[PDB]
């Protein structure tokens, strides 16, 4: 059809397709965020008032890459979210590819723009924060933690259950790489590893508060 | 015209007009709201494991009021938004008095019931167990404290955002009883009271953080 998106009912002027092989979009991202994952955990391994260990060296890595794809990503989406059709730099068409899975950055709907403009603002610089707190030993860095934490926690939720009720209909129900790996997948660690994070913070923040007591 | 929403061009069917008088359900929020609010000032009074002091009381009536509210208000339109409209309940009454400032709860509107869901599900449980917790000063009570402010805050974000991309369409503006009072006044509260909330537990938290390092 002109259009790979769902539902096919949806009348699409100024589409125009990827230039680039898929592969290539998807590759990049991949390096460039190991790039500096790499980077984060020796970043960590070298500028660490006090050393860290493994696991938290880990939990700044993931506050890394979250800061940076929240800041980059997202953020060229709210920016750029009425002009994504019809553009073929490199974000732009990275977001084209995504949405064949979630067709809502594709039609500019208000609560997507709403949501993601929330993430880029504040939970790219606090996830950023996070990892400058923790370098140096300084306190708030388990209470950011748990603030981003729940903040991403609460619009993964709020995402899901939107399209739930909208019965799945801006997204082919079942198909492998749409459906469970972009939609699912790509989504449901911001489920799992938040939540980690959460029942780890509130475990420490209340070991300090009956120190007090 | 048939109905009183906005905008005027919406067609409603099985809408039935509010039967009492608006007072009747007005001063009955407010005087069960007001003998609950002085209810948990005693209760905190006589309650509490060690004396707890005038503002942390004003805090617990607070978060009981939210409770209540969350648990009983709101949970009767996640319950029976589909029939708000033709029903001469009490809530139900409250609630096509409160929608003349905003439609999207007689509209049935996706984000508006996910996030009622989500308000009466999470916020009013975690409200009453902040109260409980600072009754006994169990840990947990300012990070309770802290997680419910800053999902209050984050949903009338979302919600302020969402009608302002609307164009405020579902409320006549500048109208003083349907858009100053019920729309904004009345939400600004939770944007407001949270944030001072936020503000002191993390005077506190950062406090026992320094006390363990
Ligand atoms: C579009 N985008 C991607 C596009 C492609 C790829 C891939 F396939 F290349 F791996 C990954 C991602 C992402 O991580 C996301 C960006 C980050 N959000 C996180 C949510 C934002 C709202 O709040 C809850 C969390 C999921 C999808
Ligand atoms: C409908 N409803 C009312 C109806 C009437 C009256 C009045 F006029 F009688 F005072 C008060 C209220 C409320 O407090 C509310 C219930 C509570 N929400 C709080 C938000 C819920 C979503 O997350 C952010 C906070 C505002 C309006």
């Amino acid at each position: 059809p002109l259009h790979p998106y769902w539902p096919q009912h949806l009348r699409l002027d100024n589409f125009v397709p990827n230039d680039r092989p898929t592969w290539h979009i998807l590759a990049g991202l991949f390096s460039v965020t190991g790039v500096l994952v790499v980077t984060t955990w020796l970043l960590s391994g070298r500028a660490a008032v006090v050393p860290l260990g493994t696991w938290r060296r880990l939990s700044l890595c993931w506050f890394a890459v979250c800061g940076f794809i929240h800041l980059v990503i997202e953020g060229w989406f709210v920016l750029y979210y009425e002009d994504l059709l019809g553009d073929q730099a490199f974000l732009s068409q990275l977001w084209k590819e995504y949405a064949k899975g979630d067709s809502r950055y594709i039609l500019g709907d208000n609560f997507t723009v709403c949501m993601e403009t929330i993430t880029a603002c504040l939970w790219g610089p606090l996830s950023l924060w996070v990892v400058i707190a923790f370098l140096r030993q300084h306190p708030l860095r388990f209470i950011l933690q748990l603030v981003v934490s729940v903040g991403q926690i609460y619009g993964d939720v709020l995402y899901f259950l939107t399209e739930h009720r909208d019965g799945f209909q801006h997204g082919e129900l079942g198909h492998p790489l749409y459906f469970w790996f972009y939609f699912v997948f790509m989504n449901a660690l911001w489920l799992v590893l938040p939540g980690v994070l959460v029942l780890d913070a509130v475990k420490h923040l209340t070991h300090a508060q009956s120190t007090l007591d």
